[PDB]
């Protein structure tokens, strides 16, 4: 780009690309949002500017909105490295709990934020979560179905992942609640104790029934109304939930009772990012710095 010297790619987010880039002028490195069509409506460029003013700790800082020619960019603060490549990188040993805990814990704050603000993520997912050698963690993307709606794909044939998704949305209940970014954060949370995703489905329906598989079919009696969503058939199995100990050890008591409590199948039940953080998990909460190979 005229203004950029791409310096490289680092992703190809459902949206576009993503790259990094120094701005020739003022030699700041930023990642670069290149988004997809056949005008670029303008409810968006609006609901995008008014992401500029969310500002905090826990967000990636959105710099600048540039649109021009069908193509809309997004100008970000660069974060060295993602949660899912810090994830990979700690695979055989396992991210210590106490950054774990961190971790948690600061994505709850920028989601009690984000929310406060009526405004919802909807995709978080370990790609989506950027870390830097500080040990601060910020939410990243923010998707935008609200302000476009996923399509079929990302933008040009590339699988979209399933794993952190709500059951309502899966269920095709029309109106998501903030309620969908702490169950996607409590499958995140879970991936990082147990090194495994939790619910890797490959389809919607798999995706449904390993959810069901694992916290058993819902019904009536613990979610209302769920027989009554767009995409519930009667005909779904009906299997038993697994104790949660199985789920993720070797996560402590105060641990399950705070990742039972994102993962409720209601969403009128599943606590708040407000309430998560004052959960007494959190209560040695420290900030530990980690050991980023850049
Ligand atoms: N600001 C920002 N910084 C990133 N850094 C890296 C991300 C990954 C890696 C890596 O895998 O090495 C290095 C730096 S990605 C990103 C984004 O704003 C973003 C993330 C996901 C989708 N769309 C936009």
């Amino acid at each position: 780009m005229e203004n950029f010297q791409k310096v490289e790619k680092i992703g190809e987010g459902t949206y576009g690309v993503v790259y990094k880039a120094r701005n020739k002028l003022t030699g700041e490195v930023v990642a670069l949002k290149k988004i997809r069509t056949e005008g670029v409506p303008s409810t968006a460029i609006r609901e995008i500017s008014l992401l500029k003013e969310l500002n905090h700790p826990n967000i990636v800082k959105l710099l600048d909105v540039i649109h021009t020619e069908n193509k809309l960019y997004l100008v970000f603060e660069f974060l060295h490295q993602d949660l899912k490549k810090f994830m990979d990188a700690s695979a055989l040993t396992g991210i210590p709990l106490p950054l774990i805990k961190s971790y948690l814990f600061q994505l709850l704050q920028g989601l009690a934020f984000c929310h406060s603000h009526r405004v919802l993520h909807r995709d978080l997912k370990p790609q989506n979560l950027l870390i830097n050698t500080e040990g601060a963690i910020k939410l990243a993307d923010f998707g935008l179905a609200r302000a476009f709606g996923v399509p079929v794909r990302t933008y040009t044939h590339e699988v979209v992942t399933l794993w952190y998704r709500a059951p309502e949305i899966l269920l095709g209940c029309k109106y998501y609640s903030t309620a969908v970014d702490i169950w996607s954060l409590g499958c995140i949370f879970a991936e990082m104790v147990t090194r495994r995703a939790l619910f890797p489905g490959d389809s919607e329906i798999d995706q449904l029934f390993r959810i069901f598989r694992t916290l058993g079919t819902p019904d009536e009696v613990v979610w209302p109304g769920v027989t009554s969503m767009p995409d519930y058939k009667p005909s779904f199995p009906k299997w038993a939930r697994q104790d949660f100990s199985k789920v993720v050890p070797p996560l402590d008591e105060d641990g399950r009772s705070l990742l039972s409590q994102m993962l409720h199948y209601d969403p009128n039940k599943r606590i708040s990012a407000k309430a998560a953080l004052a959960h007494p998990f959190f209560q040695d909460v420290t900030k530990p710095v980690p050991h980023l190979r850049l």
